């Protein structure tokens, strides 16, 4: 069986002086395409494969092509998967429980670089025999994740620098915990990250939160993040404030909200102030095919 | 909902001494499909967006990618679309009426340059930051379309050139009239166009008509084109002659058949003679599926 | 109508001494989707279009575009089709029957260069103006091929070397035989190469067959594959040994097994040995969707 969905996204993005000749404000879009062709059996066992097409404003040529493909293979609340996998530090829930807006960006997510599955091709070649493997496994509120990815399979092992990382998140009707740890993330000798969250939902309406990472090899270092959103109806307020080690920085905060306008279709704003004394702003529509 | 749709094309295409050591005569055919997302409200707003792929022969590296995106919102008769998005010029009734030809080509079409809807993504990286804003209102018989297209959104708007259209088509079921203007065309300072036509079907077997065009800057001047057509059962019979102001030019002209074989399947041939006294041929079939 | 079909495929790829600083063994792994689009009508003639987008580990950019499209045109038996056509020396029956291993591979295949669908774009630019026309009619039990292949069809004919080739296949209950041949094949001025197979289903468990080929200009010379199989219940037992004239070659030689987990489902694993003593073994899936 081969099935389609996705999601668009339109609105204006706009970043305060951006730069020389620059429009501050622009119309920042976005078109997702994944198609996925599943096997089941009688067995028991689902077979799935994956590919992406995935268009964004500003993007080389004006074209849309797919990514490099994703199997998996499902059994019992088991799925292994290779090729283009989703990492543990990537999968784990509450690590991106502060973003808002449109564009579902928060400088409150983690500082720090590392896998994560390529939703689309790279004109570089860096990725050309990138390969992982990834291992999920869920005890009933129990999430459990583990990855490996090699960045180019064809070489001695010896020679590059592999990607390991795991993660478990836990979650009963009001109390969420999750925790990740990935060594020599995005294939960076020594950049070891981790990151624990806690979250409360102290209502069915409003939930509190706070995240900490261990940026590994990055400029920011170690960083906490406290968010909280509340819904008010068909409406969701949310707020974040975050810090970083980093000599001088500023205190990164948000506020935003999300209208649920019909099933599928979101709009949603925000306005972000960054480490840097970056002003962020957005407004916009996703509505989900 | 994801929708797939497209059509292809075959046929033979002559080019009357095309070059040396050059084939007058090839196979030219084209694939189109369109990819449609689509996202209904119980409000009555449908939100939409579309990804076309489309290959030609002769394509570089035999190939083919999808384009950039078009989303839209649609409610009450009104359609707002952004991104690569239809233009004023290009959507207007009448202005492609007298093509013929399994290619649905015609020197009576208007010799200007203009923006329109992109099939396909650009090597050159012109359309990279290329965006669009249109509107489309139908007022019952009577249609209403503006656009406004930005080459490089990017950048401050005062250094470049933005193309504004507006157009408005009418008919009852035996005259229809239409008009389209366009300034800046083609993101060309000063090269500012317009179009006006009128349409008589004559039974319901018959039509005639007649197109004006002002091609703004191009070397061709004002044209004139005019049309017929006729229907003999599953046989259409279609004509043009067209001239231009351009010192010189023979009196273009042509002559073509479309046999409707079933639903979605039409043959069709022409003889075609432009304004450099060039001489093209073809014959061939579309299907749509 | 326009449907989707295709597989994916994941597994080990084993290559003796592949090379300094080289994995022996690395996840090899392919997905393939199928875009087919066709028109059927009320005259019994039904009208088709094919685009593939296929993906393989090691591809450039890490992404996916589809190839050149495949028209055709089928009534009463008989199927004409343009453009990235099927050839006569490829598409016959029995030329592939020793292939074994998940990724369908045998040293015991034809050794010859010969045009075939082509199910990637190609970057050198070679395939651009690449025109096929075919004609399959099978009179029952008998299949016949033909196809024409021009690599430019630009550029006048006499200054390119197209391939002509032909092929019948023929099949009852217990033997089948095998027939192809083809001139100029893959563009290569008296690169003649012919194939001739049968087989004998000796019960309804096993089979065995012999492949002759003449492969041209190759340096492989003429060539003789000896194969056979045997099912036990839901695995197959596979093995080939292949000799060629080639001055001082080894004799080659594979033996390998298939198990159908479910319909759409088989895992396959096979150890080769080539003509040159190159020693590759595989094991995988492929699941069909
Ligand atoms: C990301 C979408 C896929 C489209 C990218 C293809 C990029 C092609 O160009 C790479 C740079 O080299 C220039 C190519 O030659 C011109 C190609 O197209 C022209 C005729 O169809
Ligand atoms: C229009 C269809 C998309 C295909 C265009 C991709 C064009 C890639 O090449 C651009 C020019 O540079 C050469 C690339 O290196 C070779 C790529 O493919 C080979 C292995 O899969
Ligand atoms: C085979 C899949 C299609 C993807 C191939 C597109 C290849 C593009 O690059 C060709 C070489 O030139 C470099 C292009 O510039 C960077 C493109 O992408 C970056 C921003 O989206």
């Amino acid at each position: 069986m081969i099935s389609l969905n996705g999601y668009g996204r339109f609105g204006l993005q706009y970043v305060e002086d951006r730069g020389v000749g620059l429009e501050d404000t622009i119309i920042s879009s976005r078109l997702r395409i994944n198609i996925v062709g599943t096997t089941e059996t009688d067995q028991g066992v689902t077979f799935g494969a994956k590919l992406r097409m995935q268009w964004d404003d500003g993007d080389a040529f004006a074209g849309t092509a797919g990514n490099a493909a994703q199997f998996w293979t499902s059994y019992n609340g088991v799925t292994v998967s290779v090729g283009n996998v989703d990492t543990a530090f990537d999968s784990v829930a509450l690590t991106y429980a502060s973003a808002m807006g449109y564009e579902a960006s928060s400088f409150g997510d983690a500082q720090s670089s590392f896998f994560a599955y390529n939703s689309k091709y790279d004109a570089s070649g860096a990725l050309d025999n990138y390969n992982g493997i990834a291992v999920t496994y869920s005890i009933s509120g129990v999430n459990l994740y583990l990855s490996y990815v090699d960045p180019d399979q064809t070489v001695d092992s010896s020679l590059v620098t592999e990607e390991f990382g795991i993660a478990a998140d836990w979650s009963n009707d009001m109390i969420s915990l999750a925790a990740a740890y990935t060594t020599d993330a995005g294939g960076i000798v020594d950049n070891d990250i981790a990151f624990v969250g806690a979250a409360y939902k102290f209502n069915d309406a409003g939930t509190v939160g706070l995240n900490w990472y261990d940026n590994g090899l990055s400029t920011a270092g170690d960083q906490v993040t406290l968010y909280g959103n509340y819904a008010f109806g068909a409406t969701t307020v949310r707020a974040y404030v975050s810090d970083i080690d980093r000599a001088g920085a500023d205190t990164a905060y948000g506020i935003g909200a999300d209208y649920q306008f019909a099933e599928g279709v979101k709009v949603s704003g925000s306005v972000q102030s960054g480490f840097a004394n970056e002003t962020v702003a957005d407004v916009g529509v996703r509505f989900d095919f």
